[PDB]
């Protein structure tokens, strides 16, 4: 689809088979959920924001559905406010900017 | 222009009379700037985000060219480790995300 930016761009996602909300971020490099429960392996990692860094659970190659499109990349799960989808799983959905 | 979204979405914008470099971020409602000497009243302000808070300063009306697209809008200025163009910007030159 085409969306607009009057609201927060959230959509609902489908991963580990549950849906959660969660907002497509441009200004992210990656995807990062508030904490859950995950199926597989991961490893730890810190990833900086706009207040620092914080600890998280890499998960890579996981699947994920977003607004009906599939990726399968690296999630990040840890202590960030929002749910945010981030460039490594727009591009996979073929996200661009347009003005 | 069409924007992807392999690297990060960095562009020029003029502001106060000085260009910078900008992320355009669907994932920040507001608009946030390295720490500049904006003429004019402003009021403080705490924003947070990965790594929690920072303070930052709110001035209103401030006009910013993005690739040459005029947007008037509220801009955050404090000690942000890179310039964000938010959505309160956004809006005004027309960005929408498209997949
Ligand atoms: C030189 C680089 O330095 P660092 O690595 C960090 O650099 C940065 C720091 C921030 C960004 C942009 C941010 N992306 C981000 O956090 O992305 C994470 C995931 O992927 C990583 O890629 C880039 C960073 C990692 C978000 O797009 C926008 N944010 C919203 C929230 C949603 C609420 C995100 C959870 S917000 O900025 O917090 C914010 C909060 C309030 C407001 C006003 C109030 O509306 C406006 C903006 C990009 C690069 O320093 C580490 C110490």
């Amino acid at each position: 689809p085409q969306i607009t930016l009057w609201k927060r761009p959230l959509v609902t996602i489908k991963i580990g088979g549950q849906l959660k909300e969660a907002l497509l971020d441009t200004g992210a490099d990656d995807t990062v959920l508030e904490e859950m429960n995950l199926p597989g392996r991961w490893k730890p990692k810190m990833i900086g924001g706009i207040g620092g860094f914080i600890k998280v659970r890499q998960y890579d190659q996981i699947l994920i559905e977003i607004c009906g499109h599939k990726a399968i990349g690296t999630v990040l799960v840890g202590p960030t406010p929002v749910n945010i989808i981030g460039r490594n799983l727009l591009t996979q959905i073929g996200c661009t900017l347009n003005f």
